[PDB]
């Protein structure tokens, strides 16, 4: 019966491409969340676009590439992201609990520990957990974070599935806007049949795909935009690249 | 001419000693602070609150003392808190950045300069930070963090005063709750002075006051409901107790 899903937005699905936040989009998956959270399903979302928001909502502002500016973006950013987040949720009576992690925080041992125990104090209690990169704080630019850091709380909050959504089909036999040969990789077993079966930030999904198999969890590769995309991937319907469990 | 201040705000200020966040409160804050931000001074708020707030939010639920239920609370609070302060700001088209820190965080030197940077980019650009804990994250309970916090603030961020926001007038010569003896001490000189005039959380406040003092920082404590307190607390009008800076 009651499967738990990661669902990963990355900053193109969550703009649709553009610069400005793109709130039909968003409660367009909301949406499909709150179905599945009514069903009694347990959803954790891992969202990007922090900095993206923290431009639009301050006009696009000149600013030098200092990381101070990186993370005052983030900081203004998070918390629209964040208010986004829990007004669109709030519709459909669903509340949130944002965690804010670094790629620090997850190395030390004890707090690792700590987020898997309060992941699952959030779903236990009906929470969607939204969490994102610390990046008002966090000292490392970008760069497929959020990828990883998905992967991880897919294994932390006890995940029977990892949802990569992303603004393209899934994985190609090679890059498909220079290419009329390009198939769409149906199904992967593990990284090594992968980089075999293909000889845009999608090596990080790669990554994750690993780290997230390797730990027993099917990971999917799918388009955000695709119509009913969540649902299908909990049935199991194909729907993009399926990485396959070890 | 343009003042840094340091405005703590703890969990009775912002319920107004209620078990819900009180809106009617906060605004009358926020508003001395846009006061204070349109004559071009710059503000940073300490707040608190995030457990309340989800307690609040999540209609008092019964839960285990563990550790993480501390955690998803505050999860859940702070996503309220930000908003909230967000909104109010927003009233008067003043934005907001929100940081989340660790105790961790500050120790880890590398951090703590990057957080300097940050905290003075933000107000470079017009932008209100709020900060509190990551008690979503944080792995110490309470204690007075917070007030312990807010004075690194103060450092971090250049500030000209710090201001410690309590649900009392100030300091006490004894618990004025049982004594009609008790006088509010006007002025003190370093910790020790505050000691030696004195033989609620109020020792955690004697600490962030050494803090920032020993920085060459002035610290104020002071009743937050007190009317025009925060501008008055700029003019240096005597309104608290001082703790005058080495």
């Amino acid at each position: 019966d009651s499967q738990t899903l990661v669902v990963k937005l990355g900053t193109s699905v969550l703009t649709g491409g553009s610069r400005r936040l793109n709130r039909a989009h968003i409660v367009e998956l909301v949406r499909q969340c709150a179905q599945l959270h009514a069903a009694g399903h347990r959803i954790v979302i891992v969202t990007s676009g922090a900095i993206a928001a923290g431009r639009e909502h301050l006009g696009y502002p000149e600013l030098p590439a200092t990381i101070a500016s990186k993370q005052l973006l983030a900081a203004v950013g998070q918390s629209r992201l964040i208010q986004l987040w829990e007004q669109l949720f709030s519709i459909y009576g669903i509340h949130v609990g944002q965690m804010l992690l670094t790629r620090a925080d997850m190395e030390d041992r004890e707090r690792f520990l700590n987020a898997r125990d309060t992941l699952r104090a959030l779903l236990d209690n009906n929470v969607v957990p939204v969490i994102n990169e610390n990046d008002a704080v966090a000292t490392a630019i970008k760069v497929g974070d959020n990828d990883n850091l998905s992967a991880l709380a897919a294994i932390l909050a006890g995940a029977d599935k990892l949802l990569l959504l992303t603004d393209q089909k899934g994985l190609y036999t090679a890059d498909p806007r220079s290419n009329p040969q390009a198939e769409l990789i149906k199904d992967v077993y593990g990284i090594d049949d992968a980089l075999r079966a293909i000889a845009g930030g999608m090596s990080t999904k790669l990554q994750a795909a690993d780290v997230a198999c390797r730990a027993g969890i099917d990971t999917i590769i799918a388009a955000g935009s695709k119509p009913g995309v969540i649902g299908d991937v909990m049935e199991g319907i194909s729907v993009g690249t399926l990485f396959h469990a070890q």
